[PDB]
């Protein structure tokens, strides 16, 4: 496939518009507090990192639902580590908004962390992708 | 690939609903069994009373922790529900979702389906 210049087609482009920052929680935070962080920052996702900066996993509103479905009130006390998804799929600065959609559709998740040089460098969400395919 | 009617022919006309007295905890149980992110709140008569998602679940537990699971779905749901029609387009949908900052738009004087941001996306590929 082949693309033109400044049509918001690449991950690098989306980052320039929205921002490079990522909100994170540590692994020993409880489920109930991860949810409180979701709400104060108005986001659907938080990346789980350790003392040293390693990505451990990813927790979203959808993990919240599964947790309470299965174990009710008690699950708010449990550590974010038992509900989070450990195998985290990523993209690169040069990934395209087309690939991204196919990853999100096929894998059935809505958040993709951006990597470069083994580093965490931002996060792209389905709502970013969608806005890009309109805003001009 | 581009009307609401087209999307419903591919995915289905059905909608998953709960009553208003169901607790937030049980609402959450329904979301998981059906693998969906939202559930439309209707009365004994069939009228749409609001919409409740995984996002309202987050706001509830953030504010009042374990006790919120006991509360009725009615105090956490969004009462003012925006909708689309059989002949709404893919484009318009995207702007409604982006501007309003939500991800589900019920199809309509009767309820006749529901469209989510994931549907719209898969249709554009
Ligand atoms: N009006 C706008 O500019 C935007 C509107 N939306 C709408 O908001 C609703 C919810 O959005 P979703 O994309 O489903 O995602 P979301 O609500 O999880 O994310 C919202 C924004 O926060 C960012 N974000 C998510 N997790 C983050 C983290 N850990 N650290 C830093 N930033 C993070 C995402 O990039 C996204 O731009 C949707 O209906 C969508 O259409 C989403 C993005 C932008
Ligand atoms: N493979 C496929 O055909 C689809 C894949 N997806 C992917 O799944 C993940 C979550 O999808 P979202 O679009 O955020 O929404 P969602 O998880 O709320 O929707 C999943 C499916 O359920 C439907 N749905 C939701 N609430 C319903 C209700 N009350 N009654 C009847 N049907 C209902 C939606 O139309 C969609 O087909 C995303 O990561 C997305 O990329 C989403 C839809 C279809
Ligand atoms: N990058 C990712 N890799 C694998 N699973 C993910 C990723 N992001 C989210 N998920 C999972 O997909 C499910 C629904 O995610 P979401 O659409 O991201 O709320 C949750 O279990 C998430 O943990
Ligand atoms: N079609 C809609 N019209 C109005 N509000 C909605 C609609 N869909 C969801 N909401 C609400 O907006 C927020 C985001 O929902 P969602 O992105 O669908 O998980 C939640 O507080 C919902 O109660």
């Amino acid at each position: 496939n082949l693309y033109f210049q400044g049509m918001a087609t690449f991950v690098k482009d989306l980052l320039d518009r929205k921002g490079r920052d990522v909100v994170t929680v540590g692994p020993d935070v409880s489920i109930g507090e991860a949810a409180g962080t979701l709400h104060a920052h108005k986001i659907g996702a938080v990346v789980v990192t350790d003392a040293d900066g390693v990505v451990l996993g990813i927790f979203t509103e959808r993990d919240l639902v599964k947790a309470v479905a299965g174990q009710g009130a008690a699950s708010l006390q449990q550590s974010v580590s038992v509900a989070m998804t450990k195998n985290v799929v990523r993209c690169q600065h040069n990934s395209t908004t087309d690939q991204l959609m196919e990853i999100m559709t096929g894998g059935r998740f809505r958040h993709v962390p951006v990597e470069e040089n083994g580093r965490l460098a931002g996060i792209i969400s389905i709502g970013d992708v969608v806005k890009a395919r309109i805003g001009e």
